């Protein structure tokens, strides 16, 4: 068995900072991981691999003439606690689908053997601005089993997990594509972890944990280094042990109910 | 002639309420203005139609059969100042391109003539975290003439402010779509405003305005106006008609050099 997770969110929400952090704490654990990056960005493996980013498969199969030309041994890569990554890519901007990298990527995975039985999770790291293209292929293809979505007290955070839930619900009758929770990434105002389990239960899921707004993210990210590695003892490195312990706990798994403007803005106001 | 601008910027960064109240100064000064939406929040014309928010044209075309039903003088709405107003919407999350109502809306103004003499402005309100299908189109097919991107000190937003960049250099042998300018909208951190200066030198652009983060935003939004419109007299509204008369007065409006992911993070390192 292996648990597929798929982190989704609006851009500069915490996807990347959050998932690799996760991941880092379920590898100090004795888990058995891999990151694939699908956000065009190609910055959501650095903090394992120690760095600047990584090459993605998009740029590879071209230097290479084919994506059939890649093994897979030559694009995966092994950093902190030998959690494997990999970066889909994509077209540059103005050109083609911004999300035609995912679809590459992830057909070369399953293709090459990369789901071996002995990792325990795969985690895609997903654009959410936009749900289309190869950012719902995950979903509409039944990749991306158990959903969580990063977001915060920001009214687009928001929206963004209510346009992800959507797209859940628009493929239920297919596959096991579910919501396991959403995650807020704090922007240090309060009452705000209690305004994300307001949205978690109108949605019908649970907020899974609240990461806390914490410097030391920056000091270990100019490092090329999640806040595991860098320092284990940081009051935020427990933050994200908790994070890994009810992802690997958990056992809700939902069909979301997508909620109105109206609740959402109503929710605003009261909180 | 009639200047054709668009407001680019990555999601939840400011995009609606800068343009919006960019417009609203504009009318106050005399200007006619369209504001045409192309994010599928599809709330880029609240604040100047007093609205929840407004039907879009895609679901329009759809009660009424085909968007060839539909008559400009019943899509076109005006509000606040004379201000007219339409938005394109989009398809749900999970089917079709997320931009696929932007090309339909686009046609439809052009063919029914909504481009009169008589206007002075036109501001598309576009959805910049990625670029790609309907949101290159104003790009591509040579619509936003001008663009603007609302950024601030954050790396996700400089990091769109350079994606954006890169769109507009790959059809720069085509049309005259060019840069005209960064736009703060402050997060209220000090040297930020240097920062972005220091990004729009980089870029080859001007950084033409620095928004101040300011309450009386939100409590005017709160009554679905502009700032413009609820405080006539504050110093925020003061902040937008320096704004738009720094738009009005632009002339530098260029092919901007798009800088690398290591001159990005050396910019947020130093400042
Ligand atoms: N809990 C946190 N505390 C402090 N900084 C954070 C936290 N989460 C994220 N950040 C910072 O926010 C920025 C954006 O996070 P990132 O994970 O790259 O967003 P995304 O992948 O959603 O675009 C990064 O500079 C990151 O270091
Ligand atoms: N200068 C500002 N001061 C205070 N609040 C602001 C300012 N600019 C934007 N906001 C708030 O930020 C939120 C997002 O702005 P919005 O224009 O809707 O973003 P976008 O259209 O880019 O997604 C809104 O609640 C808005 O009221
Ligand atoms: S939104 Fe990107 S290509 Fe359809
Ligand atoms: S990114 Fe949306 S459909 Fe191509
Ligand atoms: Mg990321
Ligand atoms: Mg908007």
């Amino acid at each position: 068995a292996m648990r597929q997770c798929a982190i989704y969110g609006k851009g500069g929400i915490g996807k990347s900072t959050t998932t690799q952090n996760l991941v880092a704490a379920l590898a100090e654990m004795g888990k058995k991981v891999m990151i694939v990056g699908c956000d065009p960005k190609a910055d959501s493996t650095r903090l394992i691999l120690h760095s600047k980013a990584q090459n993605t498969i998009m740029e590879m199969a071209a230097e290479a003439g084919t994506v059939e030309d890649l093994e897979l041994e030559d694009v995966l890569k092994a950093g902190y606690g030998g959690v494997k990554c990999v970066e889909s890519g994509g077209p540059e901007p103005g050109v083609g689908c911004a999300g035609r990298g995912v679809i590459t990527a992830i057909n070369f995975l399953e293709e090459e053997g990369a789901y071996e039985d002995d990792l325990d999770f795969v985690f895609y790291d997903v654009l959410g601005d936009v749900v289309c293209g190869g950012f719902a292929m995950p979903i509409r293809e039944n990749k991306a089993q158990e959903i969580y979505i990063v977001c915060s007290g920001e009214m687009m955070a928001m929206y963004a997990a209510n346009n992800i839930s959507k797209g859940i619900v628009k493929y239920a009758n297919s596959g096991s594509v579910r919501l396991g929770g959403l995650i807020c990434n704090s922007r240090n105002t309060d009452r705000e972890d209690e305004l994300i389990i307001a949205l978690a239960n109108k949605l019908g899921t649970q907020m899974i944990h609240f990461v806390p707004r914490d410097n030391v993210v920056q000091r270990a990210e100019i490092r090329r280094m999640t806040v595991i590695e860098y320092d284990p003892k940081a009051k935020q490195a427990d933050e994200y042990r908790a994070l890994a312990r009810k992802v690997v706990d958990n056992k809700l798994l939902v069909i979301p109910n997508p909620i109105t403007m109206d609740e959402l803005e109503e929710l605003l106001m009261e909180f």
